[PDB]
């Protein structure tokens, strides 16, 4: 819709800011985007498919879900709030580690999976194994969310992410038990009452995976169902000059424009 791509570049001029969109159909066909293959930094978005691996190992055999991940303090960095509750019993087990990761965005637990799955290049193989041939992890937590303007490393484009998102929800990628947890693990997610979530109406069923990055890289991912109509949905934000709170305000703004657009197709 031309009004959707209006207003999104009316919020991309008067708040210096750079949007980009994709919302795809459960099979992976374009519904509407904005700078859509443009690479962004994706933060803490990328627990999410990091879960999606982990639920494929356990489906597979090779990850068992409860079994017990040992660590010391040396695995606590900045916003590790799980991981510093669970230290003193010594262990997370990989669906604890997994469901902090995902749910309170645990940095901590991120890299205590990353340590048993074989770091970021497992990550990147994950994802090409899926058919997201741009989603890219090169290094883990803190340094991955440095967001160097113009570096390519540990980015991905809102189409390639989106299409990702569709593929673990809806195109097969886990077995449906894996599938409704963590689905259910994104619904339940606690730190995106203020992003796009916050845009959608109240009666759409939404779950999402937010990401933060120095240098202005404020970014949301998941998935809405409207009435009967699933969606993936992933948003990547830039906007150095906005306080933390006007950034939550701008990605609440693009999920209120996404949903003008779902509204008025129907
Ligand atoms: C996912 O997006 C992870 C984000 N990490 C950021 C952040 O939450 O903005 C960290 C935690 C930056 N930060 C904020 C406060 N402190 C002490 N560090 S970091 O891992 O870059």
């Amino acid at each position: 819709k031309l009004t959707f791509k209006t207003d999104l570049e009316k919020l991309e001029r008067e708040k210096a800011a750079q949007i980009g969109v994709a919302i795809v159909d459960p099979q992976g066909e374009i519904v509407a985007g904005h700078r859509m293959a443009q690479r962004f930094a994706m933060c803490s978005t990328f627990k999410f498919p990091l879960a999606a691996l982990v639920f494929e190992r356990i489906d597979s055999g090779t990850e068992r879900g409860d079994r017990k991940l040992s660590y010391g303090p040396d695995m606590i960095v900045e916003w590790s709030p799980a991981t510093e509750r669970f230290l003193a019993s010594g262990h997370m087990t990989v669906l604890e580690a997994a469901q902090a990761a995902v749910q309170l965005s645990d940095n901590g637990a991120t890299n205590l999976l990353l340590r048993e799955i074989g770091g970021p290049a497992a990550m990147t193989q994950y994802f090409r194994k899926i058919g997201d041939s741009v989603s890219r992890l090169d290094r883990k937590e803190p340094e991955m969310g440095d967001n160097t303007p113009g570096d390519l490393r540990d980015t991905t484009t809102p189409i390639a992410m989106a299409r990702t998102v569709a593929k673990v929800l809806y195109g097969g990628a886990l077995t449906s038990t894996s599938t409704h947890t963590i689905e259910r693990w994104l619904i339940g997610n606690q730190t995106g009452d203020a992003t796009l979530r916050a845009g959608f109406p109240k009666d759409w069923v939404v779950g999402e995976k937010t990401g933060t990055c120095a240098n202005g890289g404020r970014n949301d991912i998941g998935f809405f169902k409207a009435q009967e109509r699933d969606y993936a949905v992933a948003v990547y934000t830039t906007a150095p000059k906005l306080s933390a709170v006007e950034r939550d305000e701008l990605v609440a703004s693009v999920g209120q424009v996404i949903t003008q657009l779902i509204l008025s197709t129907d």
